[PDB]
């Protein structure tokens, strides 16, 4: 029942918050700390591709 | 959090391997699994970036305990 924290830049995250939320499934966000939680990926391809599409590349990414 | 691993697909391996080698440093592979083990890395950004200009994303990437 594992979860995947995203952790951005601050000027990256209101665009990756609306990315994910329209992409994923959002579930928490800690925007002091850019970091955002979304249903557990297995393989990170598709989100960092498209998270590159919008000029965006985590600070961080791992699943709890 | 001794050591940082990048796993990309087979696909990718040498040019990320080449890659990897050049900016940190590469220490085990593993070539059959896709893995290449480097010093640990606080922030993705470079190696994110720089392997997307590459057209290449990771299957995984992630900071363990070595």
């Amino acid at each position: 029942s594992d979860t995947t924290i995203v952790t951005v830049d601050h000027k990256d995250f209101d665009r990756t918050e609306k990315y994910l939320a329209e992409h994923f499934q959002l579930q928490n966000v800690d925007k002091a700390d850019g970091h955002l939680m979304i249903n557990a990926q297995k393989n990170y391809q598709v989100i960092l591709k498209a998270l590159s599409e919008l000029d965006i590349y985590p600070k961080y990414i791992e699943t709890r």
